[PDB]
């Protein structure tokens, strides 16, 4: 009733049921701004341990603002092909670009810290002002030190001006070596209080909120920094907050091991596998596919993805996880004579391919071996079980407890023969193979009857 | 007359034209200094609020030196195979492990910050200091406290050495997690102050140096940062920086998707697509192909790229581009039966590759969608377009505006007869498929005339 | 004596001998306790200069302690399939879950910073504690300010009170953006004299600890940092160090390169490369192969590995390296038509493929070219040279000097008839490409005598 899995031993796969989904579906671009005061280098010259402290300080204020002026060539036009998730905030960098549209944002600032901007694109963004200096500058440090006859007030304001800076340098301190885009979000550049400020006002469900709320690193994963332009005392750049509008359907998890015949000799084996593993989630009918799990992240029962990377596949599609010879979908397979023992982790188990003189076991924390393998793929649940050994190498399982069912089967590497088949397939399938097959058994079919 | 684009229909292909070069040629390899003032355990316990800061802020000195000392097995002799563009730089690390190279170095940075140097191994190596606090300990930290008593000063000098000593903190906590080579060079190891002084002094011309000027960060990506020793008060690392040679020649980066039939029965169909594809250069009459655009950098309308992973062509090779049935060169190309849609985002548009029941379709910023897309492969101009999707999949387009050309053509795999097409081939050729209809054809020719 | 390699011309392949095992055989477990002083918001508000000033740092202090509650999703039960290496320590991070096993642990820490624990697991998992706050704000930053009337002591418990919890922040702000997990160990999460005691205190032999005493920086990159839980004023996290155990066998790395025909007409040219390239070492008898070498890590004469990316492979594959023609061990090799110029730089040397017009050369430090290389694979020794050309890309060989090795013989590639030669096999063997050509060869054979 939680978390369950089901062995395939017709297939030598495994599928994980029982998660929830979250996919990425929308970008919430959202800009925040920082408040400057530019002063120009008329230092009085008191050359003070109270003075000298603050030009150290503050020259360190100016290699941090210059060095953001030159990280302009990204991305006004460029990153041609890939990467085109921040093209939803490249789009604000551009707007960015435009004279009177820079002024019209700074106006809601110098009162609430935060407020909505229509823009020459009028795309409704939001607008933050997470640390102001022009405020701490103009107001505490510039009056006392260039009309005061140079009059440093005491060390208190050396310690809080590092502090108030050290925000400002860590961050041109990454901007610099990222080419102005970041990811993950870091803390520098919002902290987890504010990020939860964000979240509440996002055009969104309360449920998502919540989502987000609980689950906050996980938006970080998923989420950028561009860098877009500096200018008239403001330091401008853009954050892509992750929008899920694919969430609570079912996701499972496929897992695949090679499937190989023990009756012949050496290499006289036939081989083959299920090809298409990873994340497979219910998105509007049809089913949303994850080739590469690096894509996607697991929170407990949560799976979070991103539709970028995704391959978009028909219902029809779970027909692979049982009967595999069906008319409907073809399902994808490779086929190799490479006859190599390997192990698969799962969440509540592990599959095993023992093949040749291959020492695979599993063994228990505290009493050792529990089960040697025979030669062929096999499985076993988690339950009690905490390491497998396959020759020299040692896995350790997910010790997530959930019900494992094993679904026995006749493996179907039996029901082929090995003179007609393919000596290997990259990524063919069922179809594919019974066409070789009707091939190159349709010469010895006419032909040996002279 | 700035950035263009063509997409042939024939081929299923695009090509984005306008981009200018700026390929690595060498290393530019330079060590930078930091001189020590190496004490011993000699702390006078005169347990006081301003002698026990400066203890702890001096031990964090003590743990950052001894670090950087047992990183000397990185690199001597090892990193087998990959990774040999720092061998230029570690030629220069293991001469740093001579006696006397070491003291010929120290001997013009205590009068000029900077001054090339003649080696044992002759190398015209720069040589910079950009941290001294030999001479603000040995000056103002060792006299005050050694032998006047255990004299501290004020509390000026604990701020002020806690800021002239961040910056060691910062280096040895990034080299341990990096094995002593870090990448890119971050602004720990070279300010943006102190990088633009050492490329205005670089044997190149003044072309070179505005590039590198202009664009910073871009050297930055393709830089390197090594460990060598650390002995005689001197703390001795090597940076490399990017020579780039190969300049100001066009660039071109070529798109590709599946090109299929659509006159057959669910998995009846060929398909096609060509195989090269990512950037390519002109380098001195032959042409630099870069297979994984990972290695190659865009900024505006300069591409970086680094020739180390680069394939050397013949000119004769954007005969692909337009007439691929040439006799001159023979283009690569991959085919197979699996007939799954696509898209692929371009430099000022989009390719889509529609197959089966999949909904794709361009969507407009404004009045949603604008065009759907039948089957087959089609591309689209980003003039008013913003999005388009495939199924559960959407992609944004970059919206730098260009002048798109449409090619039209008739799709070459419709020159194909579906019954003697290879099932799957990974990186074959035009004439490796047309040898492989010859050789099944061959069989059909010679037998059937019984 | 030292560091050997030796080149088959028969093969177009090298093998570079003389290295040293080091592979990660087990996951020392291990938990790093923080005390905390957990005070509600009852702050006095004497908005006095030396009162602030805490409060901002104490400020920082909070939001470092709430964030790491919100990295409770991970990894309770979640991480699915990969990544399988942490579950040694998440077993840890599992018991941390429990009432009773915090407060057990928290005794013997408040006495000796250091004792071993038993828990309701059982495992005999080590406790340190690096950074003490308790003692440090219930002593004395709590009395002095709570109850004293809001005294505050002087501004050296400003500066101090910001380096003793800097080390709290540069976690927290490393750990959010990490989804609980990091790798390399920083030296924040464990500086280099805190780690050097964990090493003398495992349970492993003399001889180990050496090796990771004076390899400090190759242990942290096969070190992680997991994060369980935050309760009852005690911040809880794992790290999990490596279990070297199988040492000093010896190792040794394989080159390939692709070896074609130059007698035929443009792409009428035969290739074939030897596939499994990597580094390969003795484990109890069989052979560990380390495929992706990105797992290994060289340290002068020894190489560290984890044994979990490693195929386990019979001793009887060394055959490959001289005999490739052996009956006991079939070797893979893959087979193609293209024709491709291309390098390889080894241990203490350089393989050049050079097919076609490409210019292919190898340079000298000093006097420029020194041989220029014929059409076929070839392989010249690093003694006195130092580049090598390949049409637009240039290589540098590791200057690592050895004694090298020519081991001349005839080309397998030319044993091969073009006609019947397979046109791309992508992981074939000489077993499957004979058969192959048995095969084809067979219609040949049988159909001719008409
Ligand atoms: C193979 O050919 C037979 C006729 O001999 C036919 O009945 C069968 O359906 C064919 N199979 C495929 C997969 O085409
Ligand atoms: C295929 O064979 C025909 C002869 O029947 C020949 O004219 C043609 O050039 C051949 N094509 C290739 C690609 O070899
Ligand atoms: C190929 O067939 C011949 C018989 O004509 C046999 O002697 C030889 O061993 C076979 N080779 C392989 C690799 O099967």
């Amino acid at each position: 009733q939680n978390i369950t899995e089901e062995f395939y031993q017709s297939t030598c796969s495994a599928v994980s049921r029982g998660y929830l989904s979250a996919l990425r579906t929308g970008w919430y671009t959202s800009v925040v701004t920082i408040e400057l005061s530019k002063i120009q280098k008329n230092v009085c010259k008191s050359t003070d341990s109270k003075v000298k402290l603050i030009k150290q300080e503050l020259e360190r204020y100016n290699n941090a603002v210059i060095e953001l002026q030159s990280l302009m060539c990204n991305e006004p036009a460029s990153f041609s092909g890939s990467g085109s998730a921040i093209a939803s905030g490249v789009a604000v960098c551009k707007v960015l670009h435009l004279e009177g549209e820079v002024n019209k944002i700074k106006n809601a600032l110098l009162s609430t810290n935060k407020a909505v901007v229509s823009l020459s694109n009028g795309v409704s963004v939001l607008t933050f002002k997470v640390l102001d200096l022009k405020n701490y500058i103009d107001k505490e440090l510039l009056p006392k030190l260039n009309n005061h006859d140079c009059r440093i007030s005491n060390i208190e304001t050396v310690i809080e001006f590092q502090q108030k800076n050290n925000r400002l340098l860590e961050i041109a301190r990454e901007f610099s070596v990222n080419a102005g885009i970041t990811t993950p979000l870091s803390t520098y550049m919002l902290t987890n209080s504010e990020l939860l400020s964000l979240i509440n006002d996002m055009p969104i469900t309360n449920d998502q909120k919540k989502l987000m709320s609980s689950n906050v690193q996980i938006v970080r994963q998923q989420s950028y920094s561009i860098m877009c332009v500096v200018k008239e005392e403001v330091i401008a750049y853009v954050v892509q907050l992750p929008i899920y509008g694919v969430i609570d359907t079912p996701c499972w998890k496929l897992h695949t091991s090679p499937l190989c015949t023990t009756d012949n000799k050496e290499g006289s084996n036939i081989c083959l596998t299920r090809t298409d593993r990873g994340w497979y989630c219910d998105n509007a009918g049809s089913v949303s596919f994850f080739p590469q799990a690096e894509t996607c992240k697991v929170c407990s029962n949560r799976v979070f993805c991103d539709t970028m990377n995704s391959l978009t596949l028909p219902t029809d599609v779970n027909l692979c996880n049982t009967d595999i010879f069906n008319t409907k979908y073809d399902c994808k397979i490779m086929t190799s004579k490479t006859d190599i023992s390997s192990s698969v982790i799962t969440s509540i188990g592990a599959i095993v391919s023992c093949y040749g003189k291959t020492k695979c076991t599993a063994s228990n924390k505290n009493r050792g071996i529990i089960k040697t393998f025979s030669n062929g793929c096999d499985y076993v649940s988690n339950k009690g079980v905490d390491t497998v050994s396959v020759g020299n190498t040692l896995y350790y399982v997910n010790k997530l407890e959930g019900k494992a069912l094993y679904i026995k089967g006749e493996p179907i590497i039996n029901y082929y023969d090995p003179l007609v088949f393919p000596s290997d397939e990259f990524d063919a399938s069922i179809a594919q193979v019974n066409a070789k097959i009707n091939q190159s058994l349709a010469f010895i079919r006419r032909s040996d009857e002279l």
